[PDB]
């Protein structure tokens, strides 16, 4: 269903 | 900034 695996791109919110 | 790397968890939207 949909496209890819999961929601969004990466892990969490931001960088660090 | 924030926590982690990127936005969300995974790659795209769904599974497949
Ligand atoms: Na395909």
């Amino acid at each position: 269903v949909g496209a890819x695996a999961x929601v969004x791109w990466x892990w969490x919110w931001x960088w660090x």
